[PDB]
């Protein structure tokens, strides 16, 4: 993550559901902001989640009762993806019903607040022919709200991976907020060599195969883009291995293969996974950061996690439009 030299959240409140990891906590902590509650009911999310921030999330959502939790200025939701059944008269609040996005609206109806922040899969405008993401956007527009979503990759904000993800921010029509925009683009000036570990800490995750099959050689130049040096089994997912001075792959939290949710690289003249503290840093995450003692569901978390990079330009952007009122 970078720093922020203009707190432009000091004295906002906000409730960080569908927790996880917590990246929207780390995130808006560092603008200024103060964190007045928390949810999520993974038993080892929540048990690394108060290893940090000291406290454990409440419970499973579906039975926090709307009028119980506290008043709050934005509303922050990295909720799981499911489709809407559709059946009746056009699209609406109505039809969020036996989803978790309903358990959304049904906070946002209830309770404050002036911004509701959201982020999903690189594909949620295109799910069921846009279906999806018509029925998220008029159910937030007739509750007052105004809508902008946009789809960003990390690649372009400082962190290298390829990980493209739809970000939605939600302005209360009181307001008035005409003066929002995501942020711009730049250059990127690090690569996967520059975020690993020393040998010495990583041996144990090298994999020998004989049936490794190199279709290019190592190029002597970092590119902005997925290089594949390389191919094991059927060459299919998870048995693919990438250049150092490239970008790492999209990180997963439940795919199979060879080198599972990583992916493989080689790191010198030998094939290895990638160590957890490096997943970490291709997230953002700070090295201070302390992860869960399983590597396996450090792995499942950080996969399901957020670019905390991108969260912290998008979340600036917003003290600033919220503190722009001229007479
Ligand atoms: C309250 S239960 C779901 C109940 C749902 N109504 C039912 O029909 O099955 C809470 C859900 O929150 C999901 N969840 C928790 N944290 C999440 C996050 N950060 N992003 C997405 N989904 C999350 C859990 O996996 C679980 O499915």
């Amino acid at each position: 993550m970078i720093e922020i030299k203009d707190k432009q959240l000091t004295g906002l409140r906000f409730i960080d559901l569908f927790a996880g990891l917590g990246g929207f906590r780390l995130a808006l902590e560092s603008c200024g902001a103060e964190c007045v509650y928390s949810n999520e009911w993974d038993k080892y999310a929540q048990e690394v989640y108060e290893m940090n921030f000291g406290e454990k999330p409440e419970g499973d959502i579906t039975q926090v009762n709307e009028k119980t939790i506290p008043d709050h200025d934005i509303l922050c939701a990295g909720f799981p993806c499911q489709a809407f059944s559709i059946s009746g008269k056009q699209k609406g609040f109505e039809d969020s019903r036996g989803t978790l996005f309903f358990d959304i609206a049904r906070i946002v109806r209830e309770k404050k607040p002036k911004v509701v922040f959201m982020e999903n899969v690189k594909n949620f405008a295109s799910h069921d022919n846009g279906n999806t993401l018509e029925v998220v956007k008029n159910t937030m527009n007739e509750l007052d709200y105004s809508f902008h979503a946009k789809v960003l990759n990390a690649l372009d904000y400082g962190i290298p991976q390829k990980r493209e993800r739809i970000y939605m921010i939600c302005f209360r029509n009181d307001l008035n907020i005409q003066n929002f925009q995501f942020p711009k683009p730049f250059e990127l000036n690090t690569f996967v060599k520059d975020l690993l570990l020393p040998d010495s800490e990583v041996e144990h995750l090298v994999i020998d195969r004989k049936d490794l099959v190199m279709t290019n050689q190592e190029i002597e130049q970092t590119t902005p883009k997925t290089v594949r040096l390389g191919i094991v089994g059927k060459g299919g997912q998870g048995e693919r291995i990438y250049s150092t001075r490239g970008i790492a792959i999209t990180l997963s939290a439940y795919g199979g293969g060879i080198f599972a949710k990583t992916g493989g690289y080689l790191v010198n003249g030998k094939t290895r996974k990638l160590h957890p503290r490096e997943c970490a840093r291709v997230m953002g995450y700070p090295d201070s950061y302390k992860v869960h003692p399983s590597t396996s569901q450090a792995y499942k978390q950080f996969g399901n996690s957020v670019v905390i990079n991108v969260l912290q330009y998008i979340a600036y952007n917003i003290g600033s439009s919220l503190n722009f009122k001229p007479y």
